[PDB]
């Protein structure tokens, strides 16, 4: 059915992964990767790489698709198409805003507990190099109630 197009960005080094702590807005208290919603005449990588600079102070060269995961709360009619992307190569330094508070994770020390839960499942894959496609059904903001997660080659 009809659905949103969100980007999620993740800046993903061999040693590190940048995440935000979201101040305010739906989910606030959670890390999050950097991105939001895509503009009308707007391609998906061109608002990806927009939400970056715009939330995160960082320009990024190359942005690499690595999956897709719709979600889906319950009661609520609009779906969530989130296409997510890795980089390693950006340019600046992040910056404390009045919306998110942003930190280098250690891979061994990724915060799961103050994610989003469905981050327990394909954050591995993205740590692998893997590219997904997935769904998650959530009731509230705490429970996934069903899910799929499948490993592709193209996403
Ligand atoms: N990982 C992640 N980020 C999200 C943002 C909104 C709803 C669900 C989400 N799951």
């Amino acid at each position: 059915g009809a659905s949103r197009l969100y980007t999620l960005v993740l800046v993903l080094q061999p040693q590190r992964v940048l995440l935000g702590m979201k101040k305010r807005g739906f989910g606030a208290g959670r890390w999050n990767g950097f991105g939001g919603k895509v503009q009308e005449g707007e391609t998906i990588e061109d608002g990806a790489r927009r939400e970056l600079q715009e939330e995160s102070g960082l320009t990024v060269d190359a942005l690499h698709k690595v999956g897709q995961i719709v979600f889906e709360f319950v009661g609520e009619p609009e779906l969530m198409d989130v296409h997510v992307f890795c980089t390693d190569s950006i340019q600046g330094t992040p910056v404390e805003s009045d919306e998110m508070r942003p930190c280098w994770f250690q891979l061994d020390q990724i915060p799961f507990k103050d994610m989003w839960p469905d981050d327990s499942y394909w954050f591995p894959l993205l740590l692998q190099k893997k590219k997904f496609h997935g769904y998650f059904k959530f009731q509230g903001q705490d429970t996934i109630l069903d899910y799929t997660l499948r490993e592709v080659d193209t996403v």
